[PDB]
């Protein structure tokens, strides 16, 4: 109950929500149903519309208009925002020069330069290209401040996803908002975009800016927008906040435009309809600059302009109905659209079976345009698992397509021509992001980001501390002129062991053999000198990993290959090899197929052994440093050692052959040389995070060797690829991989051609970052390059998507 008896007065766009059932005058009384009676009349006027006219300069001043253009009206902090320029002979911003803002030029009692984000709803990377003739407001921002190619969104390419990620710095699996629609089974409660649950705060997680702000003494102006405020309202309204007295003015604004989302729905992402919602936003860009220019705050405030996700071509006929797969379709509930998310209709039906229905879903028609994932087994770029409102059945859908149950759920519910939701590498989705201000630099082009980075940023233009979240702080520090944040590196938590030589081959009684009993004081010395470490410099090149958490293990040299060796996990944690453009590749010899040798410089006790494998019937080995490319024929026996096996089923090994003999030779050679670390990764409850030896869930039979969930590699160059890897000056170019370590190829629909037509397919779907390998192993790589250590942070955030321009 409201009593909306009440009144407004004085109290239009109130910062402080009044306590129930007192009638509200804030932004959010209209979401809620609890405005007093006179906010319409008071607060949402409209008379006269939103620009000073000839006639209207000077006028007395009439308090029932929208804005005012009388001579008060600065003073008042209420002019129409073009007031300066029909009544006092002024510019539009857009027409002025840019000229740089090296310092903030901030009126009196100013403690910080505000930050104002512009976000605007399924704003397409493209937009800034393609609609930048209709554009000229935004055109002035993204030329003259700092800007960015593109912002990859996080996944789902939804808003409410999109938008709380930018609030929070968190990946929608840790802040709770997970889709537009969800069902928590803890709560036994579902979410919607339309209605009044989406407000209870038990749906969102982690801190938002706003919070982050308030709890650090900085006041906050409105993030959210009920719908029915006119655009011109929100910029009125910012405009008039910001003319608050100093202890009352908030440092953080945001606008939102639910443009150009509602029109690409309606017309596809390019539809000449288009054009006219682009000008739109950009009048309401020059309506923000204008009034911060009449305010003398044009040079002093920071300027986001960000998008949330983009916009792509969809019809309804380009939809897949699991009607056509699924025998029981009346037993599943199906969250329907740009993603799928299946569960049970009923938690009492003892039939349901999750195998049987990802079975009949997996690869039934030739051009099938989804593809059924375990939600563990998503690409771990997507960190798209930890949630118990994420199903344990996805639908990954092909761009452009939709998926729905029945099709009756697409004519009871053909219209519309854009959607977004898909992947969030595909180009489609990509959003826009400009900064433009005194703490941004100018006229700087940025390479592009993810949105995960920017909560950070926005703290640092706060001065605020941020809370914990999955930015790499320090990673967009090559956005701004000042504020910026000097991280530094973390500390090696574990030092490793250097074994020598010290144990016998009759203390071992690992059930390997090896034909190696093949028999020089030139060449002894040579070996023992590589065992020592005399080729470190080759293959290590940017320092060893550091370990960031507490554990045994050792640094094995090779002639070929570093490694640094678990103790507890039987394998290395790391495998580090460098291949240059000259290096040839060569067989396993027939001799030594089946060869597997004792380390002598790790215990039995340490060690894996041969018989596990011969007795597990499901589960084969693999080698991390690859015995094709060993460097001469005495050299490939330090490949077939014990401490550089791993265990991989026979599925996985076609994969990893290939990438070992075809792919790293083919890299070497298009990069001039590259640098490798390779090595598995265990994340059973699928946290995205290293797990702890008590939380594998599987081993080889009858042993103790753990089982790795996936295999990662870094491969590393010269961005100058002028120059060898192995002799790099400058900036460094890197891509990696996180592969699933799976019992079938059935997630690569084609895997019973050769894999020269498949591999690399999925080897790119589960592309990944440095960084994301950081976190899933505790180790943390480039500890000693002669780079910036904010540099190397970009360079560990970075994502090698394999989409075309
Ligand atoms: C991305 O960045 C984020 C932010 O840094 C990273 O997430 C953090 O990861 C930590 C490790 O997973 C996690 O730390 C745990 O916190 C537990 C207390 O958490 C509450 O308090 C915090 C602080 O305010 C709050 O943020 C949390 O919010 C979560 O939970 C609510 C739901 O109740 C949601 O609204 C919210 O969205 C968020 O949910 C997400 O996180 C939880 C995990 O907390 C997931 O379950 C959800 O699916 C969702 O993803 C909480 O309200 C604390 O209790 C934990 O301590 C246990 O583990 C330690 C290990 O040291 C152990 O020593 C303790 O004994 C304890 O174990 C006991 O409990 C076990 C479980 O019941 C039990 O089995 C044992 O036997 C023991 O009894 C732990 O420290 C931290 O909370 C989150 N923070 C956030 C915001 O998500 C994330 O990892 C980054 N991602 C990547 C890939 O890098
Ligand atoms: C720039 C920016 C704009 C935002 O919303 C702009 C908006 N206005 N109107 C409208 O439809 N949208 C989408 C939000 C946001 C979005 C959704 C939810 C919340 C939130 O945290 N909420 C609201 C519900 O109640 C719970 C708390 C905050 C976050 C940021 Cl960073
Ligand atoms: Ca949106
Ligand atoms: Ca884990
Ligand atoms: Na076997
Ligand atoms: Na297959
Ligand atoms: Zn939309």
């Amino acid at each position: 109950w409201t009593a909306t008896s009440g009144s407004c007065k004085g109290r239009c766009f109130e910062l402080q929500e009044v306590g129930p059932p007192d009638c509200r005058c804030d932004n959010l009384c209209k979401s809620y149903s609890s405005c007093c009676h006179d906010f319409d009349e008071l607060c949402l006027k409209t008379a006269r519309g939103w620009e000073c006219t000839k006639d209207r300069c000077g006028e007395v001043r009439n308090e029932e208009n929208a804005c005012h253009c009388s001579e008060d009206c600065l003073s008042r902090g209420d002019c129409c925002t073009n007031y300066q320029v029909v009544c006092k002979g002024e510019s539009h911003w857009v027409d002025d020069d840019c000229e740089e803002i090296k310092v903030p030029e901030c009126p009196a009692g100013f403690v910080r330069p505000p930050l104002i984000i512009f976000s605007v709803d399924g704003f397409r990377a493209s937009y800034m290209k393609k609609g930048s003739k209709v554009m000229p407001n935004i055109e002035k921002l993204r030329s003259c401040g700092t800007h960015a190619p593109y912002m990859r969104p996080v996944y789902p390419t939804k808003t409410f996803p999109n938008l709380y990620t930018l609030a929070t710095g968190l990946y929608p699996e840790s802040h709770g908002i997970v889709g537009n629609s969800m069902y928590d089974p803890v709560f036994d409660a579902s979410f919607h975009l339309r209605g009044r649950e989406k407000f209870n705060h038990r749906w969102w997680g982690g801190q938002p800016l706003w919070i982050t702000a308030t709890k650090q003494g900085v006041r906050a102006g409105t993030f959210f927008w009920s719908v029915s405020i006119p655009h011109e309202r929100r910029i009125l309204t910012i405009l008039q906040w910001l003319s608050l007295p100093d202890n009352e003015r908030p440092s953080v604004y945001a606008f939102y435009s639910e443009q150009p989302d509602f029109s690409g729905h309606k017309y596809g992402p390019f539809g000449p309809e288009m054009t006219n919602p682009l000008r739109e936003i950009d009048k309401t860009v020059g309506q923000l600059m204008d009034g911060l220019k009449q305010l003398r705050l044009h040079r002093c405030v920071n300027v986001i302009f960000v998008g949330d996700h983009g916009m792509e071509d969809v019809t309804c006929d380009r939809t897949e109905f699991l009607s056509n797969y699924l025998t029981n379709v009346d037993d599943i509930t199906l969250v329907p659209g740009t993603l799928g998310r299946i569960r049970a209709k009923s938690i009492n039906n003892s039939k349901y079976d999750p195998k049987t229905i990802i079975a009949a879903l997996t690869c039934k028609k030739p051009d099938q345009h989804f593809k059924p994932y375990m939600k563990q087994h998503l690409p771990k770029r997507l960190h798209y698992a930890n949630n118990r409102r994420i199903e344990d059945i996805h639908l990954l859908v092909d761009r452009r397509w939709h998926v729905a149950r029945k099709p009756l759920d697409v004519y009871k519910k053909c219209f519309f021509q854009g959607d977004h939701g898909f992947d969030n590498k595909v180009n489609s989705m990509q959003t826009v992001f400009v900064g433009y201000g005194p703490t941004f630099k100018y006229r700087t082009k940025v390479p592009p980001f993810e949105n995960i980075e920017l909560y950070n940023v926005m703290c640092d233009l706060l001065g605020l501390k941020p809370a914990p979240n999955n930015g790499t702080h320090g990673s967009l520090n090559h956005l701004l002129r000042t504020n910026t944040f000097r991280p530094t590196m973390p500390d090696e938590v574990s030092r490793p062991n250097y074994p020598g030589i010290m144990y016998l081959q009759s203390e071992f009684d690992l059930g390997c053999t090896c034909d190696d009993k093949v028999e020089n004081k030139l060449e002894e010395l040579n070996k023992r000198l590589h065992t020592k470490g005399s080729t470190k410099e080759r293959h290590l090149l940017y320092g060893r990993p550091a370990v960031l958490y507490r554990t045994s293990y050792d640094i094995l040299y090779h002639t070929d290959f570093e490694s640094g060796y678990s103790e507890i996990f039987l394998m290395p944690l790391w495998t580090s090899y460098t291949i240059s453009k000259q290096a040839e590749v060569s067989s396993i010899p027939e001799h030594l197929t089946n060869c597997v040798r004792p380390d002598v410089r790790v215990s039995p006790g340490f060690s894996q052994n041969c018989l596990a494998y011969k007795n597990d019937k499901q589960m084969s080995y693999g080698f991390l440093f690859p015995p094709y490319l060993s460097s001469s024929p005495e050299a490939k026996y330090d490949a077939f050692l014990v401490t550089n096996m791993v265990p991989m089923y026979p599925a996985f090994k076609r994969v990893w052959a290939y990438f070992q003999r075809v792919l790293v030779k083919k890299y070497a050679s298009e990069r001039n040389g590259v640098n490798v670390i390779s090595g598995p990764i265990f994340d059973y409850n699928y946290d995205g995070l290293r797990d702890t030896e008590d939380e594998i869930k599987q081993y080889v039979e009858g042993s103790s060797i753990p089982v790795p969930t996936h295999y990662y590699s870094i491969i590393t160059s010269c961005l100058d690829f002028t120059q060898p890897a192995d002799k790099c000056d400058g900036p460094l170019s890197v891509s990696s991989f996180i592969l699933p370590h799976r019992p079938d190829n059935d997630e690569s629909c084609n895997s019973s051609e050769d894999e020269s037509k498949w591999v690399e397919e999925l080897m790119k779907m589960h592309t990944a970052r440095v960084r994301d390998i950081e976190h899933l192993t505790g180790l943390d790589f480039y500890r000693k390059t002669s780079r910036s250590y904010s540099e190397i942070l970009t360079l560990k955030t970075y994502l090698h998507t394999y989409e075309s321009e």
